[PDB]
DNA sequence: CGGCAATACTG
DNA sequence: CAGTAT
DNA sequence: GCCG
């Protein structure tokens, strides 16, 4: 990890991010993560551009953080950042919204509550602000799953219930908990989502909703007794033909499949929590015309064999 | 020049 | 649809 | 921002 000049680059990435510029912020992301795979200290110009990930732009800012120490860009970044930054870390709340609340003039979470207008899924993040950007412990995550599982397998023991995303690459803490839901049967994810939800509202496990769709579900526990913060909950349940990629799809890492998925269209095929899909159509612009035919995908070592890939477990798809 | 993943919910 | 979220 |  020879890189501390990223420091300087995060801030940028997270300023351009919050501003609105998504596709500059991905460049950065791209940059300031080869810079921390990279095993030796960056020393010449031409050994960053030797770097997949860094041209000649991010190469420069790279020198100026060598010879001068400083980074001149960082100087001139709006002071609406923090603040952009401060509304936009509302669930519910993005680029967008936190934008027009500054234009509007709002400054703090406290203009926020009294003044801004906020849709229901936004008071739910407010009204956690601080719980929803802490990381719990693996260990409680652990305790969350069992809750689910327990109370899915409870009107059906057939079902199958996996905690995904960070816990499943094995990562010490966790920023929610992923538990993918689905059933060997292939049949009986039928409607069984609503039942659960209802169940655990019951014993007050559920504390809000955020989102409730027929498949995917994003909301609020907490777990009981003394010294129990709120958690982010997302539940996902899914036909068992789609269990290899919904998997593979819920333990990420993002830019993992991203990468994966970009991969897959290079060959003509499309990757989503779905499917793997062959001979796809698409147009000049990258977008599908054609849908193709559905591969199928057992377990997940089959869609990384069908890319032509190597299986890596969920420790190794961790960017 | 122009794509940078692909999908689900909300209102 | 635009915005936000996985 | 980077890259084909
Ligand atoms: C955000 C995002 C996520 N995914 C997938 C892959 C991961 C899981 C879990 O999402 P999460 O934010 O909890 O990330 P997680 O890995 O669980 O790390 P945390 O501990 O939640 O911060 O969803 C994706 O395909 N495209 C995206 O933009
Ligand atoms: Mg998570
Ligand atoms: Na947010």
């Amino acid at each position: 990890h020879n890189l501390h000049i990223t420091e300087k680059l995060e801030v940028l990435a997270k300023a351009y991010s919050v501003q609105g510029d998504k596709w500059r912020a991905l460049g950065y992301a791209k940059a300031i993560n080869a810079l921390k795979s990279f095993h030796k200290p960056v020393t010449s110009y031409q050994e960053a551009c030797s770097i997949p990930g860094i041209g000649k732009r991010m190469a420069e800012k790279i020198i100026e953080i060598l010879e001068s120490g400083h980074l001149r860009k960082l100087d001139h970044i709006s002071e609406s950042v923090p603040v952009l930054e401060l509304f936009s870390n509302i669930w519910g709340a993005g680029t967008k919204t936190a934008q027009m609340w500054y234009q509007q003039g709002f400054r703090s979470l406290e203009d926020i509550r009294s003044q801004a207008s906020l849709t229901t899924q936004q008071a739910i993040g407010l009204k956690h602000y601080s719980d929803f950007l802490e990381r719990m412990p693996r260990e409680e995550a652990t305790e969350i799953e069992q809750t689910v599982q327990k109370a899915a397998q409870a009107f059906n023991s057939g079902l199958l219930c996996v905690a995904c995303g960070s816990y499943r690459r094995g990562k010490a803490t966790c920023g929610d908990v992923d538990v993918l839901i689905t059933h060997p049967d292939g049949r009986s994810h039928r409607g069984i989502f609503s039942r659960l939800l209802d169940s655990l509202r019951q014993e007050g496990f559920l504390t809000d909703d955020l989102v409730k769709g027929e498949t995917k579900y994003l909301g609020v526990c907490r777990l009981p007794g003394p010294g129990r913060r709120h958690r982010r909950l997302d539940i996902i349940v899914v036909p068992y033909s789609e269990f290899a990629c919904a998997l593979l799809y819920f333990t990420g890492s993002a830019h993992f499949n991203r990468s994966m998925r970009a991969l897959a269209k290079t060959k003509g095929m499309s990757l989503s929590e779905h499917a793997l899909s062959t001979a796809v159509v698409r147009n000049t612009h990258g977008c599908k015309v054609g849908p193709g035919r559905v591969l199928p995908t057992p377990t997940e070592k089959d869609v990384f064999r069908l890319l032509g890939l190597p299986y890596r477990e969920p420790a190794e798809r961790d960017w």
